[PDB]
Parts: structure tokens; C-alpha cells; sequence
């Protein structure tokens, strides 16, 4: 059962015959890396749910703060990138996950380390390399020599872990494709969905408007789900739906005036589906609902990073 | 003079004037890196002569055993090129110079020097590291990301020893060139000519009979000498003309029977080549003056490393 609870509402696992090998370990681990954000938001929050389901089926989780990647990505400097890392910490420990978090600096300058990335860069050749870098480079008009070096010092944080599964969203498939072939230990990798932006133009991000982050003020989290792209009837790209059916509890009510239907109880996010693509619920009734949803689901990790922040 | 006399016999100096205001110093460095290379040969010597040209005119030299660039530019494990690295140490002792020898892998995994590496790679654009890698990168169907970190890796080696002038062959002079953009210390660079090889088909190498190796046995010599590429009356693109240049001492005597004239003195470099032009020096002769005069010169360096080779 471990390996369907695992499996749930992710796009692909390489492969899920590798990863049923690995659930038979007595000790079994897993990281992901995150490249410090200065919003955590839901795409974060459904990669750590993931985390928590490999968690609970008795993997032992590490959080990889990758700054010297996100240095590498034109993310700043690096102390500045780290102090995002530390806030990013907070805010996973806030989500309920336990695990060990570290930073890729930490390692990342070894002399061991560093030889094995030019070990491997002399495996890596450039064109898959900037292929790997199709979905995570910075767009840049000069492509930089760093653009590179990136997919090569991912794969070999991979090797470092030496975890059995490897994490993270759709968009890193051609990294974990290439550590699958430059270790020697084949990491399984597990592949959440990208989680499409409130402005419904591509993959949510911290552009203004464009997010829910999980320590969104209620005020905040309303009026950005109330103009979030979600027309009537429309599922495919809608970011709405997929908070619906990534986030939300079911069975739900969703609460309406009197001339529009009432209470309106829903037993699944295929049932709220069903009404939705039926325009039988209206955008703005499943608007109020998300985000009065999303207000509930978010405020413990709220509450807990302000008793923090209060230092107390 | 002593910048006449460091001119001599280079191809380029970048710039003529940044030199002079280096000549101005009380204290000044020079460097050159080798890739660690089984044969030490007229090449090698021609790039040693100047070093000990910029020691005369009171630079503190520094010898590069370039064994991490070595490593990304395909010489194999790291282990077997120090090995080899160490074996050129003691040629380039036996040649005569005085100077300080470093391994870069003595530096070159350093934390600080790595982060560096990383910050050069976000300044260098892909296309300028792999062009500057045209006339040095080991020719490859399926290019690998080490071409593009080789570049700057050289580039970073200067930094790290903050010399003045940099000297190398002008094969170098694009990555030379990307030194002087990239870093805070625009380093002089003092180009040497490429020796033409013994077959007469580019550059000397270690590929078999295209060389003389400076330990290469009196018979290794002649025997070399005698077949290689040398057509009546050509200077252009000549090896053995190009050896009596760079090498041999003039006023020199020719050596001939009475039919084809006698002893021949030749007062300069410059005599020599009008004879050779006006084919009034056959090549036969030409290659056995060369040939006896070359084991002459080379005689020290060969019987200093004998000794050292017999540990006494």
C-alpha cells in the first residue's frame, strides 16, 4: 500500500518497478533540493507533501538547501542566497516535515566533491547538458559557461546523498535522466506535477499575484484567488481546480445564497470536477470555497512561523 | 634592454607598454602552466628560455604543473599525470631554471578557489570558452563540459598567483585574452611562436619521430633530425631551419667535404637562412650541423638528468 500512497498525484516514477525493490530496504531515504525562494508557495508545499508520504512509508527525508545551485542560477550572492535557505528551513519545518536540512555549500566546496564534478564533466557532454537546463535556466541571451555546471553539480548532490529516491517537480526529468546514467547507483525518481500560476501563463512562481505562498495573510489569499485565471467550465490549466484537487479535503461544502442552489456538498474533487465542467458550479462560488479552503489548510503553518518570528 | 631582450624571439606582447611599466617594478612574477606532457622537447625549452629571459630581468618565476587541466583535457587519471608532472619538474630544473614549481591540484580544489571557478563561470559566456579552446581542446565527436571549464580553470590559476606577465604559446592567446577581461589584475601576456614539428605537419608533439626530446640520445637525435621535413631552399614551415633560429649559437662552422664546398662559417641566423634560400647549403648538411649542434646544446641538460636517473 506504501507504494499507491507514494504514487498519489504524482506524473511519473523512474521506475516504479526500481521503487517497489527499494520499499523492500529496512532503511530507505530520500532528498529533494530546492534552489532558496524568497516565497514558499503551493508548488513548494505539494514537493514537501511528497516528502511527508515517502516519510511516513519509513524513508528518512533530506532537504537540500541548494544555494550553490541557486548561485550557479543567477540567484545573487551567495550569502544573501542563504539567508533565504534559512528562512525556506523554517518554513519546511513549519509544513510538519522532519527531516534533516542541508545546505550545498556545505559539501558543495570539498575537494572531494569538486573532483567529482569535474569527474563528471568529463562525462557530461555539453549538448545534453544544456538540454537538461531547457526547463531550470534563467533565460539569458549570452548563455554562461555556469548554465552547465549546474545539471553536473545536481547530479553529483545526488551522488553525495546517495539516496535511493530522488525528488522533485517535471521539470528536472532530464537532470534525474542523466544521473540515472553518470552514478553508479541509479537513484528512483519521483516527479510531481508542475503547479500551474494563479495568472494561468505557465507554472506558479513569485511574480505578484501569481502565487499562494503558505504564509499568506487571509486577506492576501482571497483576493488572489478571486482574480486568478479560472473560466467557467474550464479544468485543463485552471489553477483553481488544480488547488481543488491537490490541497483541498474532501467531502466539502461549499456554501451558496439561496438563488444559486444552496449548500452544496461534495464528496470528492471528482465530483467538484463533474460540477464544474457541467457549469453547474460557478467560478465564483468555487473561487470563495478554494480560498476560504486554502485559509484553513495554510493556517497552521502561519501560525506556527509567527509564534516563531515573535521570537517567542 | 631588458625589454629587447625579453622581445626576443616572442610572437606577441600584450601590451608592449603595460610591459615597460611592469620593468618599472621593484619586485615582479612571471608565469607559465604546462599541461603535464611524457616528452619535454624543443617546444617545452623554446617556452623555458623565456622564463629564464624573464628571471635574468629580475622576475621570480613560477612553474605551473598544470595537472588539474591536464585532468580536464582527457590526459588521464590524476594520479599517473603528477606522476609525470614530477618527472617534468626535474627536466625544467636540469634546463637551467631556478623557480618555484606548484601543482594545481595543490591549490586548484582549494574552497575559495572553487567558489571562484563557479563565480568566472557566470561571466563566461559558452561561446566564448569554447572558442578559446579551438587550438588547445583534444579533438572530440561528442564535446564534454569540461572544454568549458579547462578555460577558465586557466584563467582562475592566474588569478590565484597574481603575476604580472603570463607566458605561454600563442595557442593560449584567447584564453590569455579572456584573463584580461575577467579579472581585476590584467595580467602581460608574453606569446611564444608554435614550433613546427619534425614531420613538417603542425606543431611539435610527442607523436613518434615529429620531436626531439631534450634528453633524446645522440643517435635518437641524428636519426630524427635526418628524416625530417626539410625540402631545398624552404625556410617557410622548416623544423630544422626553424631550430637553428631558436637554438643554436652563432658564429657556427658547417661541416662539408671539399666537392661541396668546405667548412662553411656562418656569422648569424640571418646568413645562414640567405644560404639555405640561395641553395648554396644543401639540406643533407644543414641536418647534420643542426643535428651536432643540438646534441652539444643539449648535452647538459641530458647528463644532469642522468645523474639525478642513477639516484647519485
Amino acid at each position: 500500500d506504501e507504494f499507491e500512497m507514494i504514487k498519489r498525484n504524482t506524473s511519473e516514477i523512474i521506475s516504479e518497478e526500481e521503487l517497489r525493490e527499494v520499499l523492500k530496504k529496512d532503511e530507505k531515504s530520500a532528498h529533494i533540493g530546492f534552489e532558496p525562494s524568497g516565497k514558499i508557495h503551493l508548488g513548494h508545499y505539494l514537493q514537501i507533501k511528497k516528502m511527508i508520504d515517502l516519510q511516513n512509508a519509513g524513508f528518512d527525508i533530506i532537504i537540500s538547501l541548494a544555494d550553490l545551485n541557486a548561485y550557479l542560477n543567477q540567484k545573487g550572492e551567495l550569502d544573501e542566497i542563504r539567508k533565504i535557505g534559512d528562512y525556506n528551513k523554517k518554513v519546511f519545518e513549519a509544513m510538519g516535515l522532519k527531516a534533516k536540512y542541508v545546505y550545498g555549500s556545505e559539501f558543495g566546496l570539498d575537494k572531494d566533491y569538486t573532483l567529482n564534478v569535474y569527474r563528471l564533466a568529463l562525462k557530461t557532454t555539453l549538448k545534453r547538458a544544456r538540454r537538461s537546463m531547457e526547463l531550470i535556466a534563467r533565460e539569458d541571451e549570452n548563455p554562461k559557461v555556469a548554465e552547465v555546471i549546474y545539471p553536473i553539480m545536481q547530479v553529483n548532490n545526488s551522488h553525495y546523498f546517495g539516496s535511493d529516491v530522488a525528488v522533485g517537480g517535471m521539470e528536472q526529468r532530464k537532470i534525474h535522466m542523466l544521473a540515472r546514467e553518470l552514478l553508479p547507483k541509479k537513484v528512483v525518481c519521483i516527479h510531481n506535477p508542475v503547479l500551474t500560476g494563479l495568472d494561468g501563463e505557465g507554472k506558479m512562481s513569485s511574480s505578484k499575484g501569481n502565487f499562494i505562498a503558505v504564509d499568506d495573510s487571509p486577506e492576501e489569499i482571497r483576493a488572489k484567488i478571486k482574480k486568478a485565471y479560472c473560466p467557467a467550465g474550464v479544468v485543463e490549466g485552471n489553477p483553481i481546480m488544480e488547488i481543488a484537487k491537490y490541497f483541498l479535503e474532501y467531502p466539502l461544502t461549499i456554501k451558496r445564497p439561496e438563488k444559486f442552489g444552496g449548500d452544496l456538498t461534495v464528496n470528492s474533487y471528482e465530483e467538484l470536477e463533474s460540477l464544474f465542467k457541467n457549469k453547474e458550479l460557478h467560478p465564483m462560488d468555487l473561487k470563495n470555497a478554494v480560498a476560504e479552503e486554502l485559509i484553513k489548510i495554510l493556517e497552521p503553518i502561519r501560525k506556527r512561523l509567527l509564534e516563531h518570528h515573535h521570537h517567542h
